């Protein structure tokens, strides 16, 4: 009862660096994912997949724009694309990525799990860049393209294109990026105030990341 | 030579209905042309023209990006094409072209001898308006079946060829009801000659071609 | 090592739905052959040397990959080198004897095992293997169980490959013996269970050894 | 109505050079025909003829089954096609067709004005012989690059287009060297009209089309 299968992410674009071969299996009933060192198999049911198109999620836009359908026995990917509404305002997603970037600058740069911190920083930077580009009417997901289409300080370094520095250097790059996009910290200081801010603004990835410390 | 090849149109969506199998060959240097049989359309573009259609945000380029099935691409030209796409907020230029031609056909085309071309061009006008309005609202709809559902205006289904042999009286009132249901206004013209010069001033190529086709743009 | 190439195979590559699992072959340098499964997906890994070796050996799995696999991507050309290495043999007697010999062990010691679904699965593997190998010897490229039953219409093949049902242990053993009779099969010169083990070892019947020890690097359906 | 579509030939192998982009369209009721531009070939067959080529074990059907990329298939006809394939043990008929046409081209065709067509037909003869011999040995090779390695007879890589603006006597010496190296024998013919009747009696369809046009996958 896997009714449809799609290649997405870097392999869909024909990229090979970094990345991770990503496949989306559409199956009724059951949203988990099983991954190895270089593979990732995501499962979604049709209601969830269509909901992400209805909501205009950046991930849905990527699937519609770059996903390669391997098979589809039910037409669920046709219905997915017919439900897609690309929004004109991604300010909510942009603010989520801005706010989490400040959290990581303020509290994450000496964390034990450096790999997770670097990956979430990359997510913040990609999210801001993709969403800003969607607002201007362009559909860019490739990290190489993002650095050229969203020219801001250290974008290439931060989304992993250029990655084994020390804490001071990583923090300065992230601060230079945030200054370059004229970003300002939310009205918080402590980690606990970041938690409350993430809750009020319903920043799910911020909350997942903050507690986790305790790409396509 | 042929750098890349893409299935587009109805066969790219798995539709076999009026089912023209359409393939886009990207070939360096060559002018844009097409070789077509009863059931196939093989269209040739060079990379510069393909990328320009993306830069321009052409409806056809949006279709290729969101529905085209890449068969092969030896140069990455379809990646560069998608990175050049700029979807506009305002498709009023295309909408007015289809609107303006629709009024021409209403006024002068419904008694024309070439009934087939008239009905084909009416369907182009309606599909163009429907697709453009849906793109303005953030959607990626191109299937004629979906256009009728997603752009639920008067007589859309009949006017884009979803059955097909109605007389001249009936076809004219359907077109009139559609234009009314989208709050369309006839351009400031009356005679056929005034349409010609209006079509020329507004650079309505399809309008001029159609008008100068009824005397003496295929769906994707 | 990185994933050079990815191929859809098995029932999903044939457009056949069910139960069946979606099977995918990932080619990656360095790693030993291993699989990663869910209820409905099977992800197999091979390095290029092992993939090319199966082509050079004319393995039935390699023939299936070459004639039915759907390449999802291939950044190194490894699947072309694979196809250029395939040598389809005239004689699959060795594969046929493997399926024959495991069938006789199952007939003799497996029909009352508690793990009945594994026994039925391995019976189906024996029949499919014999059918596929005989058809390849005659120049055909058949792997779909539906088509196997029509192209290799020996006794009870449809039922023994799972194209129906479940019934009692008696009828199952009767069906299996009748299929072995219809292909003029003779039991190998063994009697006890350890004699089957030694015979599987001498003949290098990897699936026979895996099955026998499994009833008290596995074969994957395609 | 086109019920299925398949990419074949060099493009299906991800091979470029110049070799056209080739697509096979399956549509019912029509007789076989093709539409060609300089760089595309669009071949039309009905299901019955496609299935028949598989039952006959034609080299073209082997290539479609082994290397063709299905673009769409609304009826399952490519499945029934592959179930009908019987790969033969003996490709002597096809080998003799390629040998015989090679002798015609050597003895009568090298002087045709349409040198481009002659070189293409020579390459067809050499590829057909090599492919058929390899299939007899259980190998499924269609790529010209690989045919030259796996069937290394005299001048093979030259003759299948991997080297070509050579004059007529040079190309002629190469073809003669190839035929001698595979111990080929001229048919017992001594004129164009005798070649026509020989091609007819041996049912050498490509031979007859070549001769008449003078006088891929």
């Amino acid at each position: 009862s896997i009714e449809a299968l799609m290649l997405f992410g870097s392999a869909a674009r024909g990229e090979s660096d970094k990345s991770a071969v990503a496949l989306l299996a559409v199956t009724s009933g059951v949203p988990f994912s099983k991954k190895t060192e270089q593979t990732e198999l995501q499962f979604l049911n049709p209601e969830e997949l269509l909901r992400s198109a209805s909501d205009g999620d950046l991930f849905a836009i990527h699937l519609a724009f770059e996903g390669k359908i391997i098979f589809d026995t039910t037409g669920v990917f046709t219905r997915f694309k017919e439900r897609l509404v690309i929004r004109k305002d991604y300010g909510r997603e942009i603010k989520w990525g801005n706010d989490l970037a400040w959290y990581l600058l303020d509290f994450g740069m000496n964390a034990e799990n450096t790999t997770l911190v670097n990956k979430r920083i990359a997510w913040c930077v990609r999210t801001i860049a993709i969403a800003r580009l969607v607002e201007s009417g362009k559909i860019i997901f490739s990290p190489r393209a993002l650095a050229k289409e969203f020219p801001r300080k250290h974008v290439s370094d931060l989304i992993g294109l250029r990655s084994d520095e020390d804490s001071q250097t990583r923090k300065r790059r992230l601060a230079g990026f945030l200054d370059s996009i004229d970003s300002s910290r939310p009205s918080v200081s402590s980690e606990q105030e970041y938690v409350s801010h993430f809750e009020r603004t319903e920043n799910r990835v911020g909350l997942q990341t903050l507690h986790g410390l305790k790409p396509y």
